[PDB]
């Protein structure tokens, strides 16, 4: 239960979180979805999970008709406050389309912490340190 | 535990190479310490031997030059706790106005899984047990 663990460590989990959360590939969608659950408070997770509920669930709607890859451009930390700012670029590619869509740049404001939580054998292989996000907001530049 | 995930194993290794193969007079001792914390004494002493004694690398190069690392690719062999990484180094002599020409290398590694200081750098007890670098 330490808010910070090391700039290089904190930087890693956060980048992994965005890529899990903002990228779309039907392969490893479940592990992404699963990971975010472990890497989020219920309040933050509920806001993310909503896109997968009902017959309209993003996985059941798009499937493999399109994809979205993520590229981390920069990472800014506020270590003592458990706050970080990230800029990344998403590029979508629809197989229906001949070429990838124009890029989209974004800014992610995050609150984060690590927590002392008793865990099973499965929850660790994705999140060994109990890293979980407590705030999340995406905006353009 | 025994199993920790691929992208994480990829992380510790690349940053370890950067810790071990990069040269920057600042943070040497911590990096030197960190690599020490991140390594078994037997394989680390091979890394320490070149930094200990009157012949110490830090006392030869000092702050006259630097060497940075750039990761190109990473491949894992999980069940054996073995991994291979490929990187490119660019050296810079402070006296020279520009940077030296690049050189690429391959690192072969073996790996496996506290007070206040040992946790914050490694929380997992991740330790390196073997290390060998070769050219392409
Ligand atoms: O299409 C997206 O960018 C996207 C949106 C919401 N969740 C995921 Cl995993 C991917």
């Amino acid at each position: 239960d330490q808010t910070s663990y090391g700039d290089e460590i904190d930087k890693f989990w956060l980048t992994q979180y965005v890529i899990h959360r903002e990228s779309y590939d039907f392969y490893s969608v479940q592990v992404d979805y699963t990971a975010v659950g472990l890497m989020s408070t219920p309040n933050v997770a509920e806001s993310y999970q909503s896109k997968f509920k009902g017959r309209n669930g993003l996985d059941k709607v798009l499937g493999d008709s399109e994809t979205t890859r993520v590229k981390i451009n920069s990472v800014i930390l506020d270590k003592p406050h458990g706050v970080a700012t990230i800029r990344f670029t998403t590029v979508r590619r629809v197989r229906s389309n001949p070429v990838d869509d124009q890029p989209q740049r974004w800014i992610a404001i995050m609150g984060y912490e690590y927590k002392s939580l008793a865990m099973n054998a499965e929850q660790r292989y994705v999140n060994p340190l109990g890293f979980r996000v407590t705030s999340y907001r995406v905006n353009p530049e």
